[PDB]
């Protein structure tokens, strides 16, 4: 919502592990509506969170994406999710 910042940074940051609707090395590990559910992780904040510090291994990406950035691949991921993906 920048939706297309979002996309952008998506391709550029992201798809390598979570790429064209299952990620690679995944199946619930990809970013289904339902799997962010399990966890509280399908909003705004939740995303933000994780994406900028992340967790569990997952990439911190506060080093190499702005707070900007990083709002707007939240944006991209809860409404790709939203779509199906
Ligand atoms: C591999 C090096 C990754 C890159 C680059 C990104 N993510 Fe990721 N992410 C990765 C793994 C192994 C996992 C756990 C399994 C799974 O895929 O669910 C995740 C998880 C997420 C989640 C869910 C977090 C949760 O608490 O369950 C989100 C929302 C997520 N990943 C988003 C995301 C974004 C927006 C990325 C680019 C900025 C990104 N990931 C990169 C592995 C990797």
């Amino acid at each position: 919502a920048d939706l297309a910042t979002g996309a952008k940074v998506f391709s550029a940051n992201c798809a390598a592990c979570h790429a064209g609707g299952i990620n690679l090395v995944n199946a619930e590990k990809t970013l289904k509506k339902e799997a962010l559910e399990k966890f509280g992780m399908n909003s705004i904040v939740a995303i933000t969170t994780v994406v900028t510090n992340g967790k569990a291994g997952m990439p911190a990406f506060k080093g190499r994406l702005t707070d900007d950035q990083i709002a707007a691949v939240a944006a991209y991921v809860l409404d790709q999710a939203e779509k199906g993906w």
